[PDB]
């Protein structure tokens, strides 16, 4: 993706680089020859290295053995170095080599062999064989007492990023199941030495590595969801499903972290009809007639009841790629819609009305202010009582703004780094709404020391106050575009036109003020391009079309007057300013493409924020779902839902070949 | 494409157009018979000649009995008259042909037949074999003594354009591997008299001349790929692939010259793993675990190091189609990435603040300048000290104008007539750079002269200097699509919009400056339809917005003086001018669809631009590659980069089936 990694050691080299002595030929002619494929040669190079064992301290021959075996800058050994490089022969010069650590008290040291090297450690002869797709070689080494729960960890075999490294769950286990190789894996579940419910650095499993690798969008060969299916039916239990990692998630929540779609389909909706396998489904389907189904599903990590559920992950927490193909599945799509007519449709309207009327109150009681110098009060509270009834308008101003200005800073404190980089993680209006209530009390505070700019910021606070209730649009689904591409468009567009518009307001300012003369002669003023920042303003009422092309200037060089003017008009008004224009029409058309997918998405952020505003005996009356039994000693919460659906029926009876 | 080429004598003529006699029937009766297939015919003519010959003065009766047998215009003789038009019965023919010249002593000279004719030169019977498809026919022609190595040089075989004739290669081996007949071409390398290593005219061999050849896209039956392979592998040397033409290039140059994207792909990435053949390749991958691999390219003739290097060609040399195409392949790729991380970021960095500096202080010497009749310098150097500190700024301004003008000047005076017809190609800036640093100095020398003229050279080089800032946007790529449609719209669009705009306002002008009187009574100026270059500019602020439809006009026939300005304003502000917005939205919309293309295709310019700037000992450290030994007797120049592929490897990995 971005770079690609540098490995400080090769995996194995048969490159030389650049820049009879029994010590030197014994070790390195070995390698080359069992990496070639000579099996003759090899017979002839192994009855040598007993030869200078027999002239050798006795008690330390095993430890002086591996040593013209194994590697020194790596632990790389001979059997390493014959399964990377596959020959027609290697069939052989496996048992060549077994026979001969046999003959010996240290066949098992040399299978059980580790790379020593900071890059590539823990791997063993096994995790080769299952790479290098060698079925019957791996028989033969489970047979010869190899261990089948060795884990390779490492900078190579545990990277920070998805390029940069290869990682597959750590266990020879999880290379066979993440490698498309089913019966390696039917293999190892049948051996007893298999630990199943076990777990790597990173704390995962064999069920969170194969949700890691999976494809984030649907084809058509998925091994992935046939794997998942495979190795759970057989285990046939609770213990790998319901087993958290070191970031305290399991295979389910891990789905909707990464954002796999398919594989969070398959989960929530897993229904096993077999009498000894029933108990692990999660969907129940209890009767049917034609279209129409009854079914109970799991709802048990989902809703919004414990901490980090699958609802409340894949609505916070954007950059997820598939935010609303998952926000459609069936567990979620009915617990969304149901808050929203128990409780969400009336806090939504309370607070659309306790708004609306802060800023008529803070209106008219601004507008209608005393306009005198003998009559200078603050308007807010009757600081100075003049008895005019109904004062609680007054007091409802100081009340509201105070309380909004502590609600939205603490939210400005409790925000994700990761909240400032979308449109639809509204930390736009969490900014605004803050300010426009800091400006109320500050200018309340400004009158107590009564320095007379207390009205400078009063009146800021009147127009950001009306500019707020373009918020209270996502109710409607036909509104609720007008503030998404009002955002988008200022963003990608004006602040891109705003650098190139500089230069050009920048240097013909100060190109047209340099060729002026004073002409104040008794404060005449004739020349409107006096300074430069007479100049600049009389450029950009140009630019809109409000100026004038006034060429009798008191000035000299007139006709160079005339030729920076024609030369602006034309670079400015006919060609940049018809340029942006045709650059918001291509931004414009992308919202209205897409304004189904956008006006959900915000719905469920205001869902599920006012919920984490009512008390608990509130929260406790709107819990939706009821305890059940769905098999024998297994009690579980479950939602009914009713499904009618006359597409996918009438398919099914049309095609079914009655012939 | 342009036009069909003309020919001054056909090669084949069975069309007789407008406008017993022995010396007259024996000649033209044998073309006749051997055409049509009279066999029977044939014989009873042949007995003829021989019956003329024996009546004959001794010792040159081969040179009488050719000059009956051979046409005078052009070199054609029986066999080629044979072989051109194909019968049924042509195989026999030939060897009645064949009898008759082996019956004397001109069996050598009667195969060996070149045409003389000036468009058709060195054209013999083995040509028009091959080109006919007979390969049975040609067997014998080569047991027979034909000369395999025969050049056939002249208009029509080397033509100047693609079109105009046809260019295979010019020898008889080329011209069956240009026509995909991959037996003869088996048949004629197992001879021992084929000269292999052979150049032509433009000195060309047959691996060039199967690049000419090739086509520019990939589609789905590519015979010049696997033509490219079978020659080259069968030969299995290094004399073909690295030797020269006339242009002085290799096979692997003329591929980036001409712009074959998929000869190009394939010559940096061979890979042969058999023992005899394993040197021939240049790329060598030697360990592989999953997704990721370790490689090593050649590098010997790519990177920037000699002359004409393809890291060079493609980059400089516009016109070529698939630049982009070809600038992603890997030995290519990285290269041009690891410049720009270790030394092209900050030499970019720095030309961005030495102008950026240079603009500052050229604005604000020239705003705040003596503006009196008492105070009149210029504004440069001090050249009168009224010693203030930090005077540097201002022998800043004209050491730094000198600097570029010099060295931009160079850089026009080194341009291709190439590189003035694209925008790539940045033409326009070496242009503006120097009509900027130009007018600095001619300011300065024009005060030496005390004219007075230069402060009209002074305004304008701010008011260029600042709009040169739009060259540096080119390091961001959101930024650097906007430097690029200012230049297609102002070419495409404005200068075609501009001749239609000045027929309407000259027409319109002179037409409304003939149907007014003169109002200066005594210093009035009513009209401001006066002049014509009055009428012109009243005319321009109404197409833009800015004037007024005064209809209060002292002149005669009023009522006419309306018809035509509110025909002016009908037809060039609601037709015409919304209109050429129609086609502005046109051109700015195929920009952003190809904004990463030109994005990345400009700062591969400036990435080799700044390398031609370091010094030797500096560019002879950031050489990067290695010294090394990738067989026996053989050292070469590699990189080793690492590639993790997951979207190449699941597929390989899914579509496995292993059932
Ligand atoms: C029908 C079936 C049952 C329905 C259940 C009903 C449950 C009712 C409540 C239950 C508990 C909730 C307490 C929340 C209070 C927080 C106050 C607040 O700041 O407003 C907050 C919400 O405001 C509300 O959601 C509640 C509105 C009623 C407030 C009750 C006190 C005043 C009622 C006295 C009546 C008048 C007295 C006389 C007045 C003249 C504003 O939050 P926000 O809109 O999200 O902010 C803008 C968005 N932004 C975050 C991006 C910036
Ligand atoms: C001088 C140097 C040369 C010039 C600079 C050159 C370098 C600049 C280039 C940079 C990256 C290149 C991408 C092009 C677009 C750039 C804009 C951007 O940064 O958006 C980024 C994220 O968008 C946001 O940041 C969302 C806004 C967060 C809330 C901020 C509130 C501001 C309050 C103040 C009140 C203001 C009121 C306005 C309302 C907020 C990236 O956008 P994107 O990659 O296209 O991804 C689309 C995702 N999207 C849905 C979020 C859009
Ligand atoms: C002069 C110019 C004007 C000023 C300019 C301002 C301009 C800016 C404003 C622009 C637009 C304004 C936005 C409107 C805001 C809310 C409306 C809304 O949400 O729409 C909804 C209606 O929902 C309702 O109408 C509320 C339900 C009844 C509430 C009854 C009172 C509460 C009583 C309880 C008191 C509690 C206890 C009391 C306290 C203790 C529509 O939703 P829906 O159609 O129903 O369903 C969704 C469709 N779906 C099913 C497909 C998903
Ligand atoms: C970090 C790792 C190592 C990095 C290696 C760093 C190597 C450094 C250098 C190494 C040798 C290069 C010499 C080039 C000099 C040419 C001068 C020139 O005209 O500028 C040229 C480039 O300018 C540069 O690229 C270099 C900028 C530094 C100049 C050094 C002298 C002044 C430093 C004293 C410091 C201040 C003293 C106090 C001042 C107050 C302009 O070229 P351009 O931008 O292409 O032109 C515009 C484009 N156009 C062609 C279309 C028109
Ligand atoms: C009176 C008679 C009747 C009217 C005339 C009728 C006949 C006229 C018709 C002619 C051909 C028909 C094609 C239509 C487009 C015409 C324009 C053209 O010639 O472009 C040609 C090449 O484009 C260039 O020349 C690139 C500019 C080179 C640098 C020049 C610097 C000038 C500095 C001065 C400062 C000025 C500042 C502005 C910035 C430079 C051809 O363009 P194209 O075929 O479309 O190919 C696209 C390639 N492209 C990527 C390069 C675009
Ligand atoms: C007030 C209004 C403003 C005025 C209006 C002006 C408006 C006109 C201007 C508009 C935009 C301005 C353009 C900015 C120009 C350079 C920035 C740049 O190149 O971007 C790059 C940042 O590269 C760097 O930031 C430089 C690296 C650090 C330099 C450290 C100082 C040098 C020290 C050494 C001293 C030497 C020795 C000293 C002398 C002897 C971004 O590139 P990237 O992201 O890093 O990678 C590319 C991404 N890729 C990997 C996908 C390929
Ligand atoms: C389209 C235009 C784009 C924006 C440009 C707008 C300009 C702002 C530019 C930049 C903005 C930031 C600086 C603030 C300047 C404003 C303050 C001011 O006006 O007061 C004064 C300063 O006026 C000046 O003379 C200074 C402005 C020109 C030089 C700017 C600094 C150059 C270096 C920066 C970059 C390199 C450093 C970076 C190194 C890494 C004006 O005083 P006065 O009017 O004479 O009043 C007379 C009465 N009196 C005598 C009693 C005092
Ligand atoms: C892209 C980010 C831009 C940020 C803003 C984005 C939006 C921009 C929108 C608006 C901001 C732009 C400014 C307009 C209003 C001027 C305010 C002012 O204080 O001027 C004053 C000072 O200013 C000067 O003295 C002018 C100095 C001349 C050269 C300025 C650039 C040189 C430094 C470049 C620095 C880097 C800039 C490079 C920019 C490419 C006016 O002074 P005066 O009239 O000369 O004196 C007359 C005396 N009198 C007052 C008593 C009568
Ligand atoms: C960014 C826009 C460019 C900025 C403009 C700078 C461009 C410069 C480039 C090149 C200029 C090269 C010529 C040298 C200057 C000579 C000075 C001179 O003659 O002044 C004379 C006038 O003369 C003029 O009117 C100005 C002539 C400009 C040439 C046309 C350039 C077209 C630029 C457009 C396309 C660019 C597209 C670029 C796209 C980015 C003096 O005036 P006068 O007649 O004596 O008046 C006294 C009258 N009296 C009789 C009453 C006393
Ligand atoms: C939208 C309009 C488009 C452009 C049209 C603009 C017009 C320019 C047209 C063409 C430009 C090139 C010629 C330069 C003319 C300008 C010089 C000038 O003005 O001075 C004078 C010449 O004024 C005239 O009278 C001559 C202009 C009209 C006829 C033009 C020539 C026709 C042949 C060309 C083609 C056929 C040949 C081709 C053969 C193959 C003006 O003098 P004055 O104002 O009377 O001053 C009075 C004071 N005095 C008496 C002391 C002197
Ligand atoms: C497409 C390429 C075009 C090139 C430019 C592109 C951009 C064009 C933009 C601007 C240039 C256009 C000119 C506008 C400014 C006029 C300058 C001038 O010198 O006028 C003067 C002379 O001119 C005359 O005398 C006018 C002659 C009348 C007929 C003109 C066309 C006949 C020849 C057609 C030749 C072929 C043209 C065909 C064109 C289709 C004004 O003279 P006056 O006012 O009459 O006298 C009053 C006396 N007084 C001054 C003392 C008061
Ligand atoms: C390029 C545009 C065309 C140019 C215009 C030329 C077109 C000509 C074609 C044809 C004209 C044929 C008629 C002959 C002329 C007679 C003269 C006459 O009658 O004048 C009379 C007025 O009369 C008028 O107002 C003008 C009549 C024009 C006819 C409408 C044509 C529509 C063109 C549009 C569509 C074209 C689209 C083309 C698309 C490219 C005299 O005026 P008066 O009333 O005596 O005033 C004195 C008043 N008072 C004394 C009472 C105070």
């Amino acid at each position: 993706k971005t770079s690609p990694p540098i490995f400080s050691k090769p995996m194995d080299s048969n490159i030389r680089q650049c820049l009879r002595q029994k010590k030197k030929r014994l070790k390195k002619r070995i390698f080359a020859a069992v990496s070639e494929g000579c099996v003759e040669e090899l017979r002839e190079l192994l009855q040598d290295l007993q030869d200078l064992c027999r002239r050798r301290r006795g008690l330390d021959v095993p430890d002086f053995l591996m040593h013209k075996l194994t590697a020194s800058d790596t632990g790389k050994t001979c059997l390493m170095k014959a399964l990377l490089n596959i020959n027609p022969n290697t069939k052989e010069i496996v048992r060549i080599l077994l026979a001969f650590a046999e003959e010996n008290d240290i066949l098992d040291r040399f299978i059980n062999a580790e790379y020593t090297e900071e890059a590539y450690e823990g791997q063993t002869a096994l995790n080769i064989a299952i790479e290098r797709r060698q079925g019957d070689i791996t028989a033969v080494l489970i047979a010869a007492g190899a261990d089948v729960n060795a884990h390779a960890k490492g900078v190579f075999f545990n990277p920070k990023y998805q390029h940069e490294g290869f990682y597959f769950g750590e266990t020879p286990l999880a290379l066979a199941a993440c490698t498309n190789q089913p019966e390696i894996v039917q293999l190892l579940m049948e051996n007893e030495q298999t630990d199943i419910t076990s777990q790597d650095s990173r704390g995962n499993n064999i069920l969170h590595a194969l949700v890691t690798v999976a494809e984030d969008f649907k084809t058509q060969n998925d091994f992935v969801k046939r794997m998942y299916d495979m190795i759970l039916l057989r285990s046939g239990n609770w213990e790998l499903e319901t087993m958290r990692n070191n970031d305290g998630l399991t295979p389910l929540q891990l789905a909707a972290k990464m954002g796999k779609a398919e594989i969070l389909k398959y989960i929530l909706s897993r229904e096993i009809k077999e009498k000894p396998l029933r108990s692990l489904s999660r969907k129940f389907t209890d009767w049917a007639y034609g279209p129409v189904s009854s079914s109970l599903y799991d709802l048990t990590n989902v809703d919004t009841t414990t901490d980090n559920s699958v609802l409340e992950i894949i609505v916070y927490n954007t950059n997820i790629d598939n935010r609303h193909e998952m926000l459609t599945l069936e567990p979620l799509h009915t617990l969304l819609h149901t808050k929203w007519k128990k409780f969400a449709k009336y806090m939504f309207f309370l607070s659309f009305c306790f708004y609306f009327f802060y800023n008529i109150t803070l209106t008219l009681v601004s507008y209608y202010r005393p306009r005198e110098d003998e009559d200078l009060p603050h308007p807010l509270a009757l600081t100075h009582k003049m008895s005019w009834l109904q004062l609680l308008g007054r007091m409802f101003v100081l009340i509201w703004a105070t309380c909004i200005s502590v609600k939205e800073g603490i939210a400005i404190f409790l925000l994700r780094p990761s909240d400032l980089q979308s449109i639809l993680s509204d930390a736009w209006f969490h900014f605004v709404f803050f300010v426009q209530a800091v400006l109320v009390i500050l200018s309340v505070f400004l009158y107590l020391f009564a320095y007379k700019e207390y009205l400078a910021c009063l009146v800021l606070a009147m127009a950001l106050g009306w500019a707020n209730m373009l918020y209270y649009t996502r109710g409607f689904q036909s509104m609720g575009m007008y503030s998404v591409m009002i955002q988008k468009v200022i963003l990608h567009d004006v602040l891109k036109f705003l650098f190139v518009y500089i230069l050009f307001l920048l240097g013909f300012g100060v190109a047209l003020a340099s060729l002026i003369e004073k002409c104040s002669k008794d404060k005449k003023d004739c020349s409107s391009y006096g300074s430069f920042s007479d100049a600049v303003l009389e450029l950009f009422k140009l630019t809109i079309g409000l100026g004038d092309l006034n060429i009798q200037q008191n000035s000299t060089y007139p006709i160079l007057f005339l030729f920076l003017l024609i030369t602006y008009v034309i670079l400015t008004f006919v060609l940049l300013l018809n340029m942006l224009i045709a650059l918001m029409g291509e931004t414009v058309e992308n919202v209205s493409k897409e304004s189904e997918r956008i006006w959900r998405l915000q719905r469920a952020r205001t869902i599920l924020e006012f919920e984490k505003m009512l008390p608990e005996w509130l929260r406790s009356r709107f819990r939706m779902g009821e305890l059940c039994k769905v098999a024998d000693e297994d009690f579980r919460l479950c939602l009914r839902i009713n499904e009618v659906k006359w597409t996918e029926w009438k398919t099914h009876v049309s095609f079914l070949n009655e012939d």
